[PDB]
């Protein structure tokens, strides 16, 4: 997608948001708090899932083109939970800053005409390759508010997802909501951590196609990964070309009872075959 990650509240009126220098030079403060109210139209690509019946926020989401939104396959499919989520159950809202609103001249809502699980996602043990495309009955028409993010290529992906490089998280805080057992779209930032760490801080046995991002308990930060929806994007900013890339899906927090615990996220470009071949195939 040529005109992908450049927002256009943000790059494309050539302004900046309040962190995201921080962003391209991974820059850790010492300051506690981490996480902010989102500035308007900071993260157009968000997308929230709707279920049509009863309405409620299902899951987080982002818009890749004009007919494509990418999600996690556990948002749509998790037989545990007789979880099978049709097409025909759901809306996206595309274009929202705040949840508990509908925003008339700026959110548009569409229909999904097909779901696509991918076939080697698993439920079984571990969220293994959890990954889903919604296609869009109709393109939906970009605007301030509206626009996609990239994805990354094979440079891009070697270049920025590294520990100790710094992502960002957007979302209504899905991940805290389902596990407790906050209105205004919130923004994290997040550093990507050593896979040893992510590995022995976990139960659940990680894979190559995942990543996780946080902070260490050490740091009293108080900037969360748990604000993330479920599906949701992990974005960085690229500082060859001003554009902002998903790099993560928010497939899971730890600790969202307030620990101060990693995030963690499906892999995109490692899974980039799949992505590509629905789009490619599936898609016009």
């Amino acid at each position: 997608e040529a005109d992908c990650g450049l927002r256009p509240l943000f790059e494309k009126k050539s302004l900046e948001d309040k962190t995201e220098r921080e962003l391209l030079e991974s820059y850790i403060d010492g300051r506690i708090v981490e996480g902010s109210d989102a500035e308007i139209g900071m993260s157009p690509w968000q997308v929230m899932l709707f279920r049509k019946s009863p309405q409620e926020l299902l899951c987080g989401a982002s818009l890749i083109s004009d007919r494509w939104v990418l999600t996690a396959a556990h948002c749509l499919l998790y037989p545990p939970w007789d979880k099978n989520f049709t097409e025909n159950d759901l809306l996206v809202r595309i274009g929202k800053h705040s949840r508990t609103r509908y925003e008339r001249n700026i959110e548009k809502i569409s229909m999904l005409e097909k779901i696509y699980i991918h076939p080697r996602y698993n439920w079984r043990e571990n969220l293994d390759r959890d990954i889903a495309l919604m296609k869009l009955k109709k393109p939906v028409a970009f605007s301030d508010y509206i626009h996609p993010v990239c994805l990354p290529d094979r440079e891009t992906a070697a270049s920025l997802l590294q520990a100790g490089y710094k992502g960002r998280v957007t979302g209504w805080g899905n991940l805290k909501e389902t596990w407790t057992a906050p209105s205004v779209l919130q923004v994290v930032n997040l550093p990507i951590v050593e896979r040893p760490v992510c590995k022995d801080s976990t139960r659940i046995r990680i894979t190559d196609n995942m990543f996780c991002a946080g902070y260490k308990p050490d740091e009293g930060k108080r900037g969360d990964a748990c604000e993330g929806d479920a599906g949701g994007p992990f974005v960085m900013k690229s500082p060859f070309n001003n554009r902002w890339y998903q790099m993560g899906i928010v497939s899971w927090g730890e600790g969202c009872d307030r620990d101060g615990k990693y995030g963690f996220y499906t892999h995109v470009f490692r899974l980039k075959k799949w992505i590509q071949k629905v789009i490619d195939q599936f898609g016009e």
